[PDB]
């Protein structure tokens, strides 16, 4: 079967990746892309969290992740909390036989600037969803500006694992909850129209034919599918996932009977570096979570190079890295 992207408009080699990553779990090895966030753009992305990989490894991870928001940062304009220079790394990842991957921690247009995991009210929600409040305004410049850095790599036909507005079940982004694993059922409607919002944005509004969408719950909090703004405004579903124990993260079975791609579009240790085994994470993956076509593994002290089991982690069979999904200049072929 062909699996395409949401977007009907989407370019052919956006076409081309997504029903090949929609193929993986039919294989027998091969099966599972490695990945490491790069860091914040003009903040904290480099090249140096895949050399490290390539150090500990002699591969380098499949996705490579930036995130164009530094949501955190007080500015003198809200979306200069917005920078896309990381751009250009993320091009040369994809001609050097990656995948880009970009994730964004938006400042809060409730405020002047800044304020990332500030919360807000529903009616502060309510503003910032119309394009005529000041709050609204906000929001549109930063979507405006994130959109000029996406048409770069649409200019070149890059395809990108766009991972907007994730972990809104958690309490920290001002996307998501206001308290701990509460339920708001207006929340819940918001989060919806915000997330369609961009999506229309994006894909309509400026044309943006290169993304796969991806759509990233916490594994440590409730309401995994109830903020699922629907399947077709989805390519991939998976679950943020920071734990100790790779064999009891929860959400699998729920994300997966969305009947959509799943990944770990996100994973690390919850506690301290050194210890934690990823060994364990790529065993946890073949015996509790097959279906999983990537993982993410954040970079800083996440990063399975100063963690256990990065060998393991890189070497298994069912891992692919960087250059392993090309034969030549087509994909590796598909398995039905
Ligand atoms: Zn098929």
């Amino acid at each position: 079967h062909t699996v395409s992207p949401v977007n009907p408009n989407a370019q052919q080699t956006t076409k081309t990746v997504m029903n090949w990553l929609a193929h993986l779990p039919n294989r027998t090895e091969n099966r599972v892309l490695s990945g490491a966030f790069g860091g914040y753009s003009h903040d904290t992305f480099s090249m140096a969290e895949a050399d490290r990989i390539r150090s500990a490894t002699g591969q380098s991870p499949a996705i490579y992740g930036c995130d164009y928001a530094r949501g955190w940062l007080e500015t003198a304009n809200i979306e200069d909390s917005i920078d896309v220079s990381c751009n250009s790394d993320l091009m040369s990842y994809w001609k050097n036989g990656g995948i880009p991957q970009i994730s964004l921690h938006l400042a809060n247009p409730a405020f002047q600037s800044g304020h990332f995991k500030t919360p807000i009210t529903n009616d502060q929600y309510k503003k910032i969803l119309d394009s005529s409040t000041a709050e609204g305004k906000r929001l549109n410049a930063m979507l405006s500006k994130i959109a000029d850095g996406l048409q770069e790599l649409e200019n070149q036909g890059v395809p990108v694992l766009f991972r907007p507005l994730h972990e809104m079940n958690g309490e920290w982004f001002w996307w998501g909850l206001t308290s701990y694993n509460q339920k708001d059922n207006e929340r819940i409607s918001l989060y919806k129209q915000l997330y369609k919002k961009i999506y229309h944005y994006m894909t309509d509004t400026r044309g943006l034919d290169h993304l796969i969408w991806v759509y990233s719950p916490d594994a440590n909090r409730d309401f995994k599918t109830d903020f699922y703004p629907g399947a077709s405004y989805v390519d991939i579903v998976g679950l943020d996932a920071y734990f100790q124990d790779a064999y009891s993260i929860n959400g699998y079975d729920q994300l997966t009977a969305l009947n959509k791609p799943f990944a770990f579009t996100e994973v690390g240790p919850q506690t301290a570096n050194g210890s934690f085994d990823y060994s364990l994470f790529i065993n946890a993956i073949k015996q509790r979570y097959p279906k999983t076509i990537y993982f993410l593994a954040w970079n800083d002290e996440w990063s399975p190079a100063v963690n256990k089991g990065a060998s393991a982690l890189y070497h298994d069979s069912w891992t692919l890295n960087k250059g392993e999904i090309w034969n030549g200049d087509s994909l590796t072929p598909i398995v039905e």
